[PDB]
């Protein structure tokens, strides 16, 4: 599915932080720790950061090549194959919650445009390009995203074999 | 509802590991601790079990009430909320893939009913009642809980308004 290969392969682009080709564990590892470095946040909040980010890859991510290196095709061909059982949906969308509580650096349970803006910043992504992808996933025009919005979005972008508005969930598409 | 509520308050029960009728990061603590003891595996697991438990507070059961311990009724009335929407289904059953993790001590990517019944012996139930649960989820009888298997019985649980096998999923119903 066209336009869904360009997401995954956004997706991959995004997460590989390091941009070595693959997905590792360093990767959020690396993540974190410049997230951590950069970011205004509650002081406890660092720690929050470093064990969020890197359960992404623990409790999700290292089930796919078993322990390493996770390069584009192999991502591409198992997420294809995960996204074919509608009833185990959460082992693809259970990093989501995740990755909002890493960015909700105050805590509050919402995440701020200056949050989101600061979330685009550590992908390497110019903080104007943020707000398209904000705006989509903030349904109830509130200026603020729920964890329910979020994962909500996070599940279209992940699932939708055509087009939506959030397909820019992780920026612009390559 | 009669029978989803009295799920939820089996969770409930088994979650709260000290028994002192709210759900604190402390209970996933102690219980990582517990189940250290219990098994014996190796070194490098003793720090996923940890990591992966707490992670169900940090990154889950925070999203109830801001950060503090949660009553009974506070958590059947969150989850009441939380189940309304399907499409945000994730925030509920985004833990099992962190409970999988923990479990599976010999990071096999598989649970085997040794490692069930470590789980189970764990959480104050005896071993007996183990099996029941064991083959409600082992859908195609290879004696083995697969992270899909695991999550679609779990999901089950979570989500049936009605009766189904799966309601034994963390043990006799109180
Ligand atoms: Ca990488
Ligand atoms: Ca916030
Ligand atoms: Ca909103
Ligand atoms: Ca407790
Ligand atoms: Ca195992
Ligand atoms: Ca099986």
């Amino acid at each position: 599915s066209d336009l869904w290969v360009q997401k995954m392969k956004t997706y991959f682009n995004r997460i590989d932080f390091d941009k070595d080709g693959a997905i590792t564990r360093m990767d959020f590892e690396s993540m974190a720790e410049r997230f951590a470095k950069e970011s205004e946040m509650k002081a406890e909040h660092a720690k929050v950061l470093m064990d969020s980010l890197t359960g992404v890859w623990d409790n999700f991510l290292t089930a796919v090549a078993g322990g390493k290196g996770i390069d584009e095709t192999t991502f591409i061909n198992s997420m294809k194959e995960m996204v074919k059982n509608p009833e185990a949906k959460s082992v693809v969308e259970g990093p989501l919650p995740l990755f909002f509580r890493a960015v909700d650096t105050n805590e509050d349970n919402n995440i701020s445009r200056d949050e989101y803006g600061i979330f685009f910043g550590m992908l390497g992504l110019d903080k104007t390009m943020a707000p398209a992808s904000f705006d989509a996933i903030d349904t109830n025009n509130d200026g603020l995203l729920s964890l329910e919005e979020f994962v909500i979005a996070g599940s279209d972008f992940f699932m939708n074999d055509g087009d939506s508005t959030n397909k820019v969930f992780w920026g612009p598409l390559v």
